[PDB]
């Protein structure tokens, strides 16, 4: 009864085809490299001082 | 009084025989034997590069 009336028809698919590049038409992940400075520098105190 | 009119009487019955055969003609259980054989891929994948 719940099966009543049921037809399955297939429509259609997708496939998995990767392409084996031997002339790497890809970029891939760009590697980048950049260089941080920071600057730290010093005061000077007030001073101490014996009589 | 609850067992009042009670009458009890037989209908059937039924036996365990079992056949001794000389002959045999009993396929018991058989015993067989098969296999899965099963294919496994190695695919490639998307390349990582520097430019």
């Amino acid at each position: 009864a719940a099966l009543s009336g049921l037809t399955v028809t297939g429509v259609g698919y997708s496939l998995e085809a990767r392409l084996t590049n031997i002339n790497q038409l890809e970029m891939g992940l760009l590697i980048d490299s950049d260089v941080q400075k920071q600057g730290f520098m010093i005061p000077t105190l007030p001073p101490l001082v014996i009589v």
